């Protein structure tokens, strides 16, 4: 019994094939719960801004119809809306209570089960805000579930996998009642942002060889035991697992992790962003590239001329998989399925072959 929580995105559909998703590529049986990336805030009020916001509906609810034990929930937040997002609405319980209540009227009419707020991030100035949100929203969604004939909406949250960012910008304790769950952000520990710029992998299991003081922070497993160690029980854990990889330009000839880079990796043709690449791009760049699974991080990388990637694959899955078994966590989250090979025509492994693999290592005894 673990979760599978599947975000997904809006931006994926204006992508060409085979990075093109709607919705209606998903597949009702795959992850036990799906997160809609992302919503927004007008008025202290929620909303969709996605042209394909009408056909979402119609998708859920397809979906939820197939599988009834779906659980369909909406996000806020992300990197891009930033703490800016979240003004003016949290600047008062006035609006902050505007805004309470246009979620539960609006998840109720379009059939969402929850929300999962993954604010990026509160940091220090927004600490108390976030907390304060969390909380009322967590009351909210409690006493509408007083007077309802239906199962109550879930709260969730996307959060830092970074030490000093999970120091700065929460209060564990008091999240660890209020939400259902965190989803563990537990990647983009390196990339191309770094100073001194130098080769690093997105998602690391362990500690690197090389990694040092607050070094060995960077990875998964440390995160996951400092967020139980900070109060969160570890059923509440739910593992973010990505599903691309950081890229790197290499600056010499040093092929290897702390390897000093130019920059970001060239920009995928489909994802068309340098620092990172989708897995059905990172199969195509694996034609002719040569691979190295860390023994000490528990995954690989590969190298094909000056261009370094770190990723994610199927043996890194079950690897993840078995760890968070042996942690007693509440499961597994994925950023995003949209980014895995969803459609099965580039990695020739079928569709959605790293989340797929996630399941069945789940699922197995
Ligand atoms: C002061 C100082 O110097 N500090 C140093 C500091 O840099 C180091 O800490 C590290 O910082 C980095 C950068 O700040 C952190 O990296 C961020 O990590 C978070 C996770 O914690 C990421 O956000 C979530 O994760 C995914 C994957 O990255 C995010 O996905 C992105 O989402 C945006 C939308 O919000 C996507 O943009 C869309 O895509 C295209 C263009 O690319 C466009 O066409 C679309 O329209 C656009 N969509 C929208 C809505 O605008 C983007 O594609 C996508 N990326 C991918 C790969 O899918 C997602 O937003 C977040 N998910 C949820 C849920 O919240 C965040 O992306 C990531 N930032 C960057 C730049 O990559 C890092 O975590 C942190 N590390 C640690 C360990 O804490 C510290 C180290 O301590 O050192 C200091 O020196």
């Amino acid at each position: 019994s673990y979760k599978l929580v599947c975000y997904f995105t809006n931006w994926s559909q204006d992508r060409q094939e085979p990075g093109k998703f709607t919705p209606e590529n998903i597949d009702p049986f795959l992850c036990s719960h799906l997160i809609y990336s992302f919503a927004s805030i007008e008025n202290n009020k929620v909303i969709i801004k996605d042209k394909s916001e009408v056909m979402l509906y119609q998708t859920i609810n397809s979906l939820k119809t197939k599988n009834p034990k779906l659980k369909i929930l909406l996000s806020i937040g992300g990197y891009l809306f930033g703490s800016k997002g979240f003004h003016p609405m949290v600047d008062s319980s006035t609006s902050r209570l505007e805004f309470i209540n246009s979620i539960i009227l609006f998840l109720r009419n379009h059939n969402f089960d929850g929300l999962d707020v993954s604010w990026i991030y509160p940091d220090q100035k927004e600490n108390t805000h976030f907390t304060v949100l969390i909380h009322e929203l967590a009351e909210a969604f409690q006493k509408d579930f007083t007077k309802s004939t239906k199962e109550r909406l879930l709260l969730t949250v996307g959060v830092s996998a970074g030490r000093q960012m999970i120091d700065n910008s929460y209060q564990v304790e008091k999240l660890a009642k209020d939400l259902d769950f965190i989803n563990l952000l537990s990647f983009d520990f390196h990339g191309s942002w770094e100073k001194p710029l130098i080769t690093g992998h997105n998602s690391p299991l362990s500690k690197g060889w090389q990694d040092r003081g607050p070094s060995s922070y960077y990875n998964v497993e440390y995160a996951v035991g400092y967020w139980i160690h900070k109060g969160m029980p570890s059923e509440k854990v739910v593992m973010g697992i990505p599903t691309y990889g950081h890229s790197f330009t290499l600056a010499s000839a040093e092929t290897t992790v702390g390897a000093p880079a130019s920059g970001p990796g060239a920009a995928g043709p489909i994802t068309e962003s340098s620092g990172f690449l989708a897995y059905y791009e990172i199969c195509q760049f694996l034609k002719g590239a040569k691979i190295t699974w860390l023994q000490d991080q528990q995954v690989p990388y590969a190298v094909k001329g000056n261009q370094w990637v770190g990723y994610d694959d199927v043996k890194s899955m079950e690897t993840k998989v078995q760890f968070l078994k042996n942690l007693n966590l509440g499961g597994a989250m994925i950023w995003s399925i949209d980014m895995d090979d969803f459609t099965g025509k580039s990695c020739n492994q079928g569709p959605y072959p790293l989340v797929q693999a996630v399941k069945r290592s789940l699922g197995s005894l």
